[PDB]
């Protein structure tokens, strides 16, 4: 196995999958890495299993329908793994915490969004439909590039959104278009 943590590639008390050669953190891994389970397979190996027992799953798809699946268990771990993702980036980090708005001729959003607030979102089971935990997701980034305006503090809103979506697309298997 790594000797990182597959998603803050930082040392430490390391949970490492038994399928593949990835190691975790026990609260980096989403779901937080379970309390027993002789062998443990990680979010990506389960995720790979669901593509190989379904490989039609593979084709492409419209986000109108994808959006309105239902939460079923599959859909769950999806959902988990893309938010998994984005916290693959560093730059995750200016969302992943409570925000706080106090910036001369900006007013703060009317419904404020982070990271930690879906990643809860998720475990408590709150969202029914794919679009729940999506319109969450893009909110966090617009949030952030209508309160910033034109400082270019701006980009890092898009960056993280442009993970986001190349993510969404891959996982829920879109259908590719120009
Ligand atoms: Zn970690
Ligand atoms: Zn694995
Ligand atoms: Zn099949």
């Amino acid at each position: 196995n790594s000797n990182i943590c597959e998603v803050c590639n930082k040392w430490g008390r390391l949970f490492c999958c038994d399928t593949c050669p990835r190691s975790f953190h026990e609260h980096c891994h989403i779901p937080s890495v379970e309390a027993n389970k002789n062998p443990w397979s990680c979010i990506f190996c389960r995720i790979k299993t669901i593509q190989e027992r379904c490989p039609e799953s593979q084709s492409g798809h419209q986000e109108s329908e994808v959006l309105m699946r239902q939460m079923l268990p599959e859909e769950q771990l999806k959902c988990e793994f893309l938010l998994l993702k984005v916290y693959c980036d560093s730059k995750s980090c200016f969302f992943a915490s409570e925000p706080y708005y106090n910036r001369e001729g900006s007013q703060g959003p009317q419904k404020p969004m982070w990271l930690n607030k879906v990643k809860t979102s998720l475990n408590e089971q709150m969202y029914t439909r794919v679009e729940g935990f999506v319109q969450d997701m893009r909110l966090i980034f617009h949030n952030h590039k209508e309160f910033y305006r034109e400082d270019k503090f701006t980009r890092l809103g898009i960056q993280v959104q442009d993970i986001f979506e190349k993510n969404f697309r891959n996982i829920f298997a879109i259908q590719e278009t120009s």
